[PDB]
């Protein structure tokens, strides 16, 4: 059960168990924002999971206090959860801010934490959300709330999500990942191939429609 | 005037259902000052978000008893007018601040805002079907769109009155406040909106509704299905003459 | 009062306009046996034939809602979705596998703090339950019963966050009662035409997908 960083190791891979796969963003200097090298090693890690097809649960996390921090002050990801065959779990156990909070809407399964923040805070800036956005929030949390969490890009907690009613479980920054991989050790008692095969089923209208809808 | 228009800061515009004579209820003038209303901000580029609410303990009561009696008798029809679509044909964001009791059409043309915020000791009800007719306004599209389908069937199929504070603890995704708050919040939120340029906010709602604004005629249409169906019966104006306001 | 011809199922008359289907197979645990689901057959064709009733309250008996698919090997699920009126399930015990995917074809759905609820099916849940699933519970908590296929208690999904009130199993009928009383104050006309608008999507969807 190894562990390897990808090549610019901002991302570290950890085989939890040899049927759960943990893909760690570290990058440190950036508090995980989309750089560069955050973007290869992720594309890497899910590369290698693609060409390695024993796994069943892949375990997405961040750092400390940072799960993802959205495009750069400088500056396509979301697709890679979506795009998995098998069963992605987004353990946001750190602030997801931007495109780094999107991103984790993309995986099967989302968890967050209480203390930490979350914004879709693409409007602050002036700007309106990636039309990659505007598709998954709806869809993951709801109609209204997407409305609301869209157009103002206000700042949440995971504790006022959690009050405010969404269908992710909401815990404690310490159990967050120890979570997830109950979790995982959960799904991964089923084949790989009926996970497989019933994510092929339920996400299948999302592959078709977000391609097209995406220009 | 029944309807009050007031400016909050630059770029905010609320517009205040006060026909005290009908507790907001859609009387002729209502329904013409509302319609008007819209017409005056979709024609205005200064303003970036719009608060609709009502007076003291009324958002808004639906249609009124002798407007629905018209109906029952053949009369008019609840697509004259249109008022079910004022919010989501604004270009600009809408928030429905129901700071007081939303009740049938009333309720529904609410549903409509981007955003909506209850008060926990306000009635809440789509009460169409206690007087034996079919939900209108858009009622069937717009509350299981805004609420999910599960608990807008309960909703829709029954007719029952919720306070503010019940549909928070069945889950809907609505802040829900004491009514003494509602307003303050809406302005917070409505100016939290309008530190965004109008362009962005005007594209961002043009994508999130599209899809509304599309299918919405087509429910329309079904609803005045439903009801050439079941308006017109003689225990509907029974129930109309005994049961409104009840 | 009376039973289905395996008598596995007792037709109860609450009120003129209510009528409680009661699935009480108690050998089974209320498994989808051959008698369970002639039984329920029949009963649903007896609500047809009978349209003074105008609300339907399925259930149990005891702990138990239904326990899903024969030890053995459906169409089952279309019998609340195509009854004309509207049916409540008022799950008051364990609704497990297809028992509680057969719950989610009910128009109102109640579910008890105490019971266990599964979507279970080596087996993909197929159906139905990844049908029906995501339109009642919402996609993103799908996901997750789908995915995992887990057991949960009615107290579980509550504070988690469903749409369905979620009671002490002791109080469940009482409330399933008061509100067929409720939807028994409507004209029958009114509420067929509702449901038919409401639910006419999945009855169109149903037969396409449940052949793949």
């Amino acid at each position: 059960l190894f562990q390897g960083p990808m090549t610019h190791s901002v991302v570290e891979l950890i085989e939890i168990e040899s049927a759960i796969i943990q893909v760690k963003m570290q990058d440190r200097t950036h508090k995980n924002a989309f750089s560069q090298e955050l973007t290869d090693d992720l594309i890497q890690a899910f590369e290698y999971i693609r060409q390695n097809p024993k796994y069943k649960a892949v375990i997405l996390t961040g750092y400390d206090n940072y799960f993802a921090s959205g495009g750069t002050q400088e500056g396509n990801l979301y697709s890679l959860a979506l795009d998995c065959e098998i069963p992605v779990i987004a353990a946001m156990q750190g602030h997801g801010i931007g495109g780094g909070f999107v991103m984790g809407l993309f995986a099967d399964i989302v968890i967050l934490s209480r203390e930490s923040v979350y914004t879709a805070n693409f409007m602050k800036y002036g700007f309106t959300p990636g039309m990659g956005a505007t598709f998954i929030v709806p869809k993951k949390l709801g109609f209204s709330l997407a409305q609301e969490i869209l157009l103002n890009a206000g700042s949440y907690r995971g504790a006022d999500l959690e009050k405010r009613g969404v269908p992710f479980k909401v815990l404690p920054r310490a159990e967050v990942l120890d979570y997830a991989v109950e979790l995982a050790q959960e799904l991964a008692e089923k084949p790989r191939n009926s996970l497989v095969t019933l994510k092929d089923h339920l996400v299948a209208p999302l592959r078709d429609q977000l391609p097209r809808v995406i220009e």
